[PDB]
């Protein structure tokens, strides 16, 4: 599924991401925009042989199991394929663990490079929330 901006914002809010660990909803929407372009099916192979999965590009080295990332953990206890669902519950549940891991949203390199410090509230502008 390719979410609409305000559509994803509403789903993230429903699922308890707005202000989770202090990060406003615009931060999460901005991260999803630059990680996956709002596409739940997005996958991206990393140079280390791990893969990033779903609307928040959660990575198989630590967070999910794909059976093909040697030495990796599965700290969210989910198959990475669960992160590709039209329903964002698994991705949100796992994002909450990630953002609680110590470095906040700096875990998402596209957040740090493209969202952090910007006017992130623009991403939820005009949304009925
Ligand atoms: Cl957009
Ligand atoms: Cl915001
Ligand atoms: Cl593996
Ligand atoms: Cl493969
Ligand atoms: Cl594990
Ligand atoms: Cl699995
Ligand atoms: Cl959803
Ligand atoms: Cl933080
Ligand atoms: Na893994």
């Amino acid at each position: 599924k390719v979410f609409g901006r305000c559509e994803l914002a509403a789903a993230m809010k429903r699922h308890g991401l707005d202000n989770y660990r202090g990060y406003s909803l615009g931060n999460w929407v901005c991260a999803a925009k630059f990680e996956s372009n709002f596409n739940t099916q997005a996958t991206n192979r990393n140079t280390d042989g791990s893969t990033d999965y779903g609307i928040l590009q959660i990575n198989s080295r630590w967070w999910c199991n794909d059976g093909r990332t040697p030495g990796s953990r599965n700290l969210c206890n989910i198959p990475c394929s669960a992160l590709l669902s039209s329903d964002i519950t698994a991705s949100v549940n796992c994002a909450k663990k990630i953002v609680s891991d110590g470095n906040g949203m700096n875990a998402w390199v596209a957040w740090r490079n493209r969202c952090k410090g910007t006017d992130v509230q623009a991403w939820i502008r005009g949304c009925r929330l």
